[PDB]
């Protein structure tokens, strides 16, 4: 559930996404960027995905980040070739291994929860 | 689908897995490779999420990996504050995204799919 | 009475709508445009309203714009607070000082008409 | 609902205004301020309204304004032409639509509410 | 006989489609790419229609496009006058001549196939 | 609807034909040129096809050409290698899209007609 804050118009830019359920004033509203960059060569472009979520604070009668949640993801989506049941399977197998661990991912835990 | 190949017994540390429908030498074999590191101040853990598909060929009688298509992730797992719904909620958000717009993500395209 | 011409993707962008009633070639077609843009420092983003409406007349057979009747409207909506009501108090009275002195902003009379 | 403060003497010249529901000291105290200016070429003269609305806050027991919510508005009352119908257009075009997209303008949001 | 791969945010903008038929590799993929520019005085804005087509080949067992196939197609949408008929003249009768005589232009011919 | 004017000697050479509704002098004639130019290198033949379109009107007693509405296309007729096949696919996808989108290519839109 994110909205949209700001999406390029081009195929290859970035894109911001605002979450929804924070009501916080939105200069620290947390927010996923999408980015697409392209190789010099022309061999594949990179998918980039960045998540920020600011843990607001309240000291002095001002608006602080004390701490802050940052979850980065990059792709490297090959041009040269086109393997798309091969680059599916691999973001496939990365989602379902984040959804399933997600207990222990967020204690830094990397032993597999059964 | 990924099967064990090597697990940490501390619970910081590194696990490897192999994917499971690929039949190749297991020196080419695909692979996600999980691992926890500690800050030095204890602040927080940051989890690793790396895959790596090698894409084999056939040369001169010779196996070689003339691409091979990468994927990295990583999360602060912040150990001063506990925010327990809004890191499940990054992590969340950015399963999402790779689930709905996986098809655009694999070409390379930051546009959304809809 | 406006018909939608360009319709910003996100929230952080730019619309163009054109005035319904003129039928004039497309440069000389009166116009307003509103435009969000986020601030270098991330602490607000400005909203402005730009309505440009050409005073077509004909001269060796083509359109020419002699004048040109210019409004601007720029808005700062804080994204460092949230500060809704008094944000909207700010609008709210500028509309209704508009809206009651309408006759003598439009001869460049500073005068209130009572 | 403003309470006036200040008329000019003419119709060329500045009015204040302040608001009326705030009770603060009159250095933090929120106004509305018109202001037409004549040309030097006295093509047209120009009408500005103004709107500056200081947040009041405490910090170290002291009152300071840490933002303001500031809102301008220009229209060129052309006084080369007289085209009070165009005029009127341009400025009910404006005001009619700040009227209908003002719950995402105080939020720097050029999306239409529809 | 095209697939949508991106399309514009609005009229004046990118669109960029891929060859149906062809199934390569991203990075050799046909494409036709349409874009709106407007001119820097908006006197007009421009209609631009660009086809690759590259030729892939094989050498010492790689991927590599020897000659490209290259097409561009400009058109002056004029905005300082609406002449839409005679706009569609000029349209329609470059349109007729290009499939009249289209086996003499893939040759480098410019005689009239009669 | 063109009449011939020039045409050329061979292959490799230009000719000129004059729209056939106009009566307007020569210079301010609505034409269509194609011209073939064969590359330095003699890889390929480049086709180009140039429509100008003046829109007259008659000032102090003689026609002046106020704007033009100009449309060009060109073709890269490889002589390296003969793909007649896919040089077709190439001019009839062109001139698809054309016949499809007319409507909106002449009002400098890029969105599909639908």
């Amino acid at each position: 559930s994110i909205t949209k804050y700001s999406e390029s118009a081009g195929p290859i830019g970035q894109s911001i996404y605002t979450f929804t359920g924070v009501t916080v004033p939105a200069q620290y509203m947390p927010r996923l960027v999408a980015t697409t960059t392209v190789n010099k060569a022309g061999t594949n472009i990179e998918y980039k995905i960045a998540v920020n979520y600011p843990l607001v604070s309240v000291v002095d009668g001002a608006n602080v980040a004390l701490n802050t949640i940052r979850a980065n993801l990059s792709f490297t989506a090959l041009q040269s070739v086109i393997n798309t049941d091969e680059k599916l399977r691999v973001l496939d197998e990365i989602v379902s291994f984040i959804t399933a661990n997600k207990a222990n991912i967020i204690d830094g835990n990397v032993l597999t929860v059964t």
